[PDB]
C-alpha cells in the first residue's frame, strides 16, 4: 500500500514535498481537494486517525502525519538525507528555515487586501535574503555541496513563486538563476513538471490577493 | 561557552532559552536592545554566519542561525529528537502545530489593524488549542512522560495567547495545567524567578501587540 499524500490541488505548502517525492522516484498517491471540495474535506479531516488534522497528511502503512515540514523531514529521514551528525542535521534545518523566510514572506502577505502595500516592504528585503542563497551556492552544486537535499526542493519553489511576485528578482542573482535551471535538469524533475501530475498553478489558496485564481 | 544572540525580548528564542534552562546548560546572551538595530546591521556580516541573522547560535563546534536549527541542534545534542524517523517525526508535526499558534499571533502583532484580527484569531484559536488539549488527554507532556522542546515552545505559545487573551485557555484544563507543570519544573521555577528571564516585549518594541518597554 503506496503512501498517500493529501492537499489543496495547489503548489502551496506541499509542492517542495512532490518535488522530493519525485525526485526519489518513490511511489505514492494523491487525495487532491479541488476549490469546491471544501466539503469534501471537512467529511473526511477526523477520519483519517490524524492527532493534529490539517492540510497537508501523510498516510503511509507506519505514521499518519499533519505539517508539511514534518512530512517532508520524515520522507528525508526514511532516505537518510536529514544529516550523519548534530552539526550536519542543524546546517540543513538552518537552509531550511532561510528558505521558509523567503516562502512565508510571500504567504503572510498573500491573503490581504492591501497585499500592494506590504509587498513594497517584501521585495526590500527579499534582495538581501536572496543574496545568503547567490553566496552559499559560489562554491557548492546545491544548498548542502555535491549531493541534494530537501532544502534544494523548498529553495526551487520558493524562487518559483517570488518570479511570480517581481518577474525580475533574479536578474542580479546569476548562481540562483543557474540554480533553478539545475533543479529543473534533474531527470525526475524535468519527467514531473512535464507530467499530468503536476500542479502549475495556484500558488497560494485560490481566493488569496496574490498567487491566487484558476490560472496565472 | 555557546552564545545566544538575540533581541532583549522573549520572541523567536524564548523556547530556546527554557530549554537551555531546563537542561542546565551553561549560555551567555547578548542582547539588542532597542536602539542597538544599528550596532546589529555594523556586525552582521562579520561573525562568521551563512545566513546572518537574529537569533544567532555561537558555540566551539556550529555557528547558527533560524530559531528552528537552534533549539533543534540543542535537542539533538541531548539525543531529544526521536529515536527513528516515526518518532522525530511526531516530534516536528508538535513543534509545526505549535508554530501555527505562535507564527499566527506574529502574522497580526505588527498591523495597525491588530484589534480587528485579534477577533479573527482568538475565534479560530480554540480549534488549534482543541488538538493539544486532546494530545495531553492522557499524556503529561506533549510526547508522553518526558519533555521535549515542542514543550517549551507551546509553554511560549500558551504565555503570548494568554497576554492576548488571560482567559482564553480556561476551557482547556490540560493546557492550563500543562502550563503550570512547566512552571512547576524547579530548574524552569528558578530562571522564572531570575534576573536572566525577559518578561517583555514579546514581539519586540514598536508592534502593536506584545511591544512596548513594559506590559
Ligand atoms: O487559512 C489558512 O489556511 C491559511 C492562513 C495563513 C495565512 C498566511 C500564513 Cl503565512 C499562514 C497561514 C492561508 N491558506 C493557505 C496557505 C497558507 C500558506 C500557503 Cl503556502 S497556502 N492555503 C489555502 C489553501 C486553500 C484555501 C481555500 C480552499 C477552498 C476555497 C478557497 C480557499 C481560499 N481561501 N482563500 N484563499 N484560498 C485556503 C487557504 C488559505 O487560507
Ligand atoms: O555577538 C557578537 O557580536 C559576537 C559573537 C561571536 C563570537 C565569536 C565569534 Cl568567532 C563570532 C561571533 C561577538 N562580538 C563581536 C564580534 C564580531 C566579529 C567576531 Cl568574529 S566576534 N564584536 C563585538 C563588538 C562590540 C560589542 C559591544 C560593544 C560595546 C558594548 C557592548 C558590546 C556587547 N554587548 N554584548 N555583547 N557585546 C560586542 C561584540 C561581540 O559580542
Ligand atoms: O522584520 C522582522 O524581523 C519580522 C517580520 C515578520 C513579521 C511577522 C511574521 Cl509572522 C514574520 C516575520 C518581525 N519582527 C520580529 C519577530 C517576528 C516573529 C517574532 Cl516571535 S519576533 N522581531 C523583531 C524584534 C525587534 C524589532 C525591533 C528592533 C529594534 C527597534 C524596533 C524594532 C521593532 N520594529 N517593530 N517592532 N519592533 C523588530 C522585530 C520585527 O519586526
Amino acid at each position: 500500500m503506496s503512501p498517500i499524500l493529501g492537499y489543496w490541488k495547489i503548489k502551496g505548502l506541499v509542492q517542495p514535498t512532490r518535488l522530493l517525492l519525485e525526485y526519489l522516484e518513490e511511489k505514492y498517491e494523491e487525495h487532491l481537494y479541488e476549490r469546491d471540495e471544501g466539503d469534501k474535506w471537512r467529511n473526511k479531516k477526523f477520519e483519517l486517525g490524524l492527532e493534529f488534522p490539517n492540510l497537508p497528511y501523510y498516510i503511509d502503512g507506519d505514521v499518519k502525519l499533519t505539517q508539511s515540514m514534518a512530512i517532508i523531514r520524515y520522507i528525508a529521514d526514511k532516505h537518510n538525507m536529514l544529516g550523519g551528525c548534530p552539526k550536519e542535521r542543524a546546517e540543513i534545518s538552518m537552509l531550511e528555515g532561510a528558505v521558509l523566510d523567503i516562502r512565508y514572506g510571500v504567504s503572510r502577505i498573500a491573503y490581504s487586501k492591501d497585499f500592494e502595500t506590504l509587498k513594497v516592504d517584501f521585495l526590500s528585503k527579499l534582495p538581501e535574503m536572496l543574496k545568503m542563497f547567490e553566496d552559499r551556492l559560489c562554491h557548492k552544486t546545491y544548498l548542502n555541496g555535491d549531493h541534494v537535499t530537501h532544502p534544494d526542493f523548498m529553495l526551487y519553489d520558493a524562487l518559483d513563486v517570488v518570479l511570480y511576485m517581481d518577474p525580475m528578482c533574479l536578474d542580479a542573482f546569476p548562481k540562483l538563476v543557474c540554480f533553478k535551471k539545475r533543479i529543473e535538469a534533474i531527470p525526475q524533475i524535468d519527467k514531473y513538471l512535464k507530467s499530468s501530475k503536476y500542479i502549475a498553478w495556484p500558488l497560494q489558496g485560490w481566493q488569496a490577493t496574490f498567487g491566487g485564481g484558476d490560472h496565472p
